[PDB]
């Protein structure tokens, strides 16, 4: 029934003697499956997530340079050295400066000069390895029984899947069961990138080709520090060493193209992916209809919710049954008030009210142009003039 | 103007003294860019294709076995051999059969037996290497000038791009030029799969992991033939060797979840993709309006095409200008027939008729509720009552 709440909807129609149907589930899309003498089935792809992905890399986009050491030697006096050159947490550069009288050198020419700086990563981007098998995907399933919207969540059977989890059964008490054989499609060489609270799906080759300092799994060592370090041309005894600007903006700019990932609120290790699609095969032969034996409702009913357009070309209404329960709710969509031929298509197959004062939510597809929605019979019946554009 | 023909449309609005705007171009979607005193610009992603991709592999899904040779030797008489065992075009199997009196062997036990069959691939699937750089993407650009639909294709400037092709200029004679800095997003490693006329974008790892005979680039050798060959348990001197069924169905089934590729009709090497998106930055400051000097149309005009809803919340109409050309077409959307305050938003900025009997197509966004569409002035002006739901 939840497809009504969802903008993008598709109707799968089953042929009378068939047992299986095929459905493609995209995220933020819903599918209503209809089969003759079978209750209509709403199936939708909730989330496609990955739980506990191992961290492959870290990419510093904001670096801080501290304790800059510069050593120099007059021309023809040898190469200048620093102990930091041996220190792994230091980014260094060896070069020469113009020396002579004016900078305390007895000889005019190129004098040795070396600069080292302590590299500290202020802000880095995490890169996670996504295992195809560890991919978990959740599918919501529900029937068109006549439950009020406020109850939808409690009637929705949640089907949990992982890569090759096998067929999942959705058992509805009083309506039998439907079976789902789902396969997640690996169409969506990829890392899970994380910057602060924001997450994306990136290409591995692209991420490795980023001109930025990167750190291996478990860390302890920064490679390619020179990507965030700037050495200006040397003066006689000094070199201006500067940390490059925060590359957060450039990174985000490059990431604008990329698919985004919602990090789970409760769990710091769960990552809900968008974009992915699921190919499902549904067995309906095990589905049945409740209240087939029920006598038709003859008592005065009323519209709790007037017939309203769903935006799906269908109409929903909420009918109250104060008396006569348990009973079948007679619903047709005729050409006029005289004719008794149903021209409409009932999504809520065999609507029933098990108890008195029950409010049954009914969805129906009226024909094009002018028609009349008729609920029940006799003088007490409910009528509502309708027009389909 | 072509966005009108396209279902999914988006309106980009430029701020008065700004020069650049950002647009995201998805396939089967259009974007209308509007800037004050600038002609509205329709931009859309036509095709994202790859030209001349090198063939990496071939995957046989339908094999044919011919000329079956079987050699055998009685127990304790040595191993049985065939010349075909060294022939690369032959799939072979070595095993033993139960031998003794009844099959012409003086000894009861396991006798050597070997079977070879000429392997011929009836039908195979091609796999192409897709170069990120060789990716070409085409963008259609057009202005809202007032051209009839039948002429749209001739007014559309085609902007050809490839990975790092640089900014492309779209020059419209009499309306200046617009500039586009586009970047294709390499979210869509990957092979290009081909079966008969049908093509798809597949994952490399998935394709390599297929339990089927495969051939290298510049082929002449088939590897893993056993995937399509069946050797039945041996009889005394014979083995029933049979080719396995056409795996076309299984392949297509697996391919249902994958992105599809349209092979170009004219070119056998061009492959148009169905999934990528393009991030574009558009410069509009160089765009100008034609007929700013034109005097307003004062002659009796007529509606060739009555104002019609586009489904985009806008209205299109086709106005004939028999006399007065060259002239400005006065168009406003007022509260009534008396008021002269334009409450509507004109998509066709400064509509003009350069020649007599010109039929100008005009699009405008009327305000909500009741309004009046007014074209021209005087007693000969055109009026059309409108309502926005």
């Amino acid at each position: 029934a939840h497809c009504i709440g969802i903008t993008d909807r598709d109707f799968i129609e089953g042929v009378h003697g068939g047992t299986w149907v095929s459905a493609t589930l995209e995220q933020d899309k819903c599918v209503t499956v209809m089969a003759p003498d079978k209750p209509s089935l709403d199936i939708s792809l909730e989330t496609v997530a990955i739980d506990g992905p191992a961290e492959a890399r870290k990419v510093c986009y904001n670096a801080v340079l501290t304790h800059v050491k510069i050593n120099d030697k007059c021309p023809s006096t040898g190469e200048a050295h620093l102990a930091e050159e041996n220190e792994g947490d230091n980014a260094c550069k060896r070069t020469y400066s113009d020396r002579g009288w004016g900078n305390g050198c007895g000889l005019f020419g190129k004098g040795s000069i070396v600069a080292c700086a302590k590299f500290t990563c202020a802000k880095s981007m995490s890169l996670f390895e996504v295992d195809q098998t560890k991919i978990q995907y959740v599918i919501r399933a529900q029937l068109h029984v006549g439950a009020k919207q406020e109850n939808w969540n409690t009637d929705i059977k949640t089907l949990k899947f992982d890569a090759l989890s096998g067929s999942q059964e959705a058992e509805f008490t009083g309506y039998g069961k439907a079976t789902l054989e789902c396969q997640v499609q690996t169409a969506v060489n990829s890392y899970i990138a994380e910057m602060e609270k924001e997450s994306w799906i990136v290409d591995r080759q692209w991420a490795q080709d980023l001109t930025l300092p990167w750190q291996s799994g478990s860390g302890g060592v920064w490679r390619e520090m020179h990507h965030l370090v700037e050495f200006e041309p040397p003066h006689a005894a000094t070199i201006r060493v500067l940390a490059l600007g925060n590359q957060e903006g450039s990174l985000k700019t490059a990431l604008t193209g990329a698919m985004r990932v919602t990090k789970d609120t409760n769990d710091n290790n769960l990552y809900k992916l968008h974009g992915g699609h699921v190919s499902c095969r549904v067995k309906l032969s095990a589905l049945t209809l409740k209240g087939t034996s029920y006598k038709m409702c003859t008592d005065k009913m009323s519209f709790v919710k007037n017939p309203t357009d769903t935006g799906h070309g269908t109409v929903v209404m909420q009918v109250k049954v104060p008396k006569g329960a348990p009973c079948k709710i007679p619903v047709i969509v005729a050409d006029d008030l005289t004719a008794a031929i149903n021209k409409g298509i009932l999504v809520t197959v065999n609507p029933i009210a098990s108890t008195n004062d029950d409010e049954v939510l009914i969805e129906v597809n009226p024909p094009f142009g002018d028609s009349y929605i008729i609920v029940g019979t006799g003088d007490s019946r409910l009528t509502y003039q309708w027009h389909k554009e």
